[PDB]
């Protein structure tokens, strides 16, 4: 039940695709990255997970450019997928801007994002 | 420069090809995550870094699963390629163990790790 | 109004006292570290915060010690506070249990945890 | 052995007192917060460490406020201490700048810092 269109609470939406060898595809949009333009995805996860009941290990890279935009920059999301009655998909990114070795300091960024299949 | 072999300072290599489109593909092995193992990681990089000298933004996404063996876990590494006389990849990365609700707080680790290509 | 007690979405509840140099100590409890005990925090938060409306940043650490017991591990909160209506305290936290050398890649969690007001 | 003046790999001087009680007191210089200025930091730590050797969990906040500067952010430092031959405190940070609500995405930072006793 992985795959799916997915939104965080900023309004993000995760289109995306799971494989049968785990694979992880799709597209990303809507602000928090830029402003409004889609940025390919590319992840992995765990196509046998517990079955005692517990989130699904998932992650995926998005690095900001496509054919319009380029910020230098990649958000890798690395969380775990709960099924349930509502799906949701709890994550912790890493924002890495590229900067010069004098700037590496405050180059990566960390959060968290939410995503839901309802929005 | 950002295509080859990679090691870490903890010995784990890092096995990696550049597509022109911005793709990642490769290889994981070496202890860290599981001892001795072939995990498959997927990322992205930008295909057109600045130039007037700056780290190429790159991530990529291992979930800790193959034929053999299988974690439960995804291992998400989120850096900048430095070029130079030496290549260096310095990365933070985010280990998410898939846990149950209750332990979902314990369920994703932080750490660093830096990549060269010699070893 | 900063200074009071607050509680995560966990139960855990944060009593605080600021001061006026920047200070920050208070108290730690319910579950998510140990069970049942007070663990004491101590943090910086800047007396002088943006007038234009922007959250207070603030942090502490706790490190899991008492009269009873010890996890050798702490975790440091690093967030701003948001204030309005309903005060908030959204922070990321960083869980770092006492490990060998071996063991240090593992040592350090992430997450994060919002605090409010009203339980 | 955890009380002294450490420096990092940036030049970061960290002057730091431990209690008995496991509290830490000290101050922050040198570029990577502010240029050059004095940045008050207390933080915890466990007075009772494992003894079968171990890192010894500490953190400390940062808030870069003082009596010139003020950025509105504060990094807060959570690693362990390692003793041995050479004394090291291998940490990771977490820089929260104090944004608006748009923003706060964007506001905390992520990255590493190891202290030593000698340059």
């Amino acid at each position: 039940g992985i795959t799916g269109t997915w939104y965080n609470q900023l309004g993000s939406t995760f289109i995306v695709t799971a494989g049968a060898d785990g694979a992880l595809t799709g597209t990303y949009e809507s602000a928090v990255g830029n402003a409004e333009s889609r940025y390919v995805l590319t992840g992995r996860y765990d196509s046998a997970p517990a079955t005692d009941g517990s989130g699904t290990a998932l992650g995926w890279t998005v690095a900001w450019k496509n054919n319009y935009r380029n910020a230098h920059s990649a958000t890798t999301w690395s969380g775990q997928y709960v099924g349930g009655a509502e799906a949701r998909i709890n994550t912790q990114w890493l924002l890495t801007s590229g900067t010069t070795e004098a700037n590496a300091w405050k180059s990566t960024l960390v959060g968290h994002d939410t995503f839901t299949k309802v929005k």
